[PDB]
């Protein structure tokens, strides 16, 4: 049977227009919580994070260009998503292997979140995006709602660390 629990803030929703409209424009990854082993050692290695999301409709694409700081580096990145309408998902190729997410939506406007495996007890996990590189606390609050479904605790959650960013003063010029 069904295997994704549903709570409050952690609700898939299918991708419309209306959604692609909404996700347009630049984004910052602001923290996240796996039970999976290889995100766990990815992304605690990252710094900050931001990028900037610009969808085809009708190809049902999203172009995607990712500014990572690690190691105290600015590091790039430019590819194409596909999105799974109905499903409410997206999809990318990265490191040799597909990566799919379900686009998640919180009670705030400026923020969004990506569920990852979330049929599988085993590894799911949510990451959590703003758009602005600090979120408030109540907007946190609402990842913790999240990650409260997913029954992960709040000490597994990394934090990006925007005074660590390398990335912005070179994305131009
Ligand atoms: C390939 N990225 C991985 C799979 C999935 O989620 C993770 C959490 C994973 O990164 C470990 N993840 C991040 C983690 C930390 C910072 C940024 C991202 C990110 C972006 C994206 C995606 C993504 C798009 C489609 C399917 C799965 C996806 N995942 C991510 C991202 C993205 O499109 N832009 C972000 O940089």
């Amino acid at each position: 049977g069904p295997q994704i629990p549903l709570c409050a803030n952690l609700v898939p929703v299918p991708i419309t227009n209306a959604t692609l409209d909404r996700i347009t424009g630049k984004w910052f990854y602001i923290a996240s919580a796996f039970r999976n082993e290889e995100y766990n050692k990815s992304v605690q290695e990252i710094q900050a994070t931001f990028f900037y999301f610009t969808p085809n409709k009708t190809e049902d694409t999203i172009f995607l260009r990712e500014y990572q700081t690690r190691q105290n580096q600015c590091f790039y990145n430019s590819s194409y998503l596909n999105v799974q309408r109905e499903n409410g998902t997206v999809s990318r190729y990265e490191g040799g292997r597909e990566h799919v997410a379900h686009l998640l939506f919180l009670r705030d406007t400026k923020t969004l979140m990506f569920g990852s495996y979330l049929d599988d007890e085993k590894n799911w996990g949510l990451s959590f995006y703003a758009d602005k590189p600090e979120t408030t606390k109540e907007q946190l609050g609402e990842f913790y709602e999240a990650l409260d479904c997913l029954r992960i605790p709040r000490s597994d959650v990394m934090y990006t660390d925007w005074k660590k960013d390398k990335c912005e003063p070179l994305e131009k010029q």
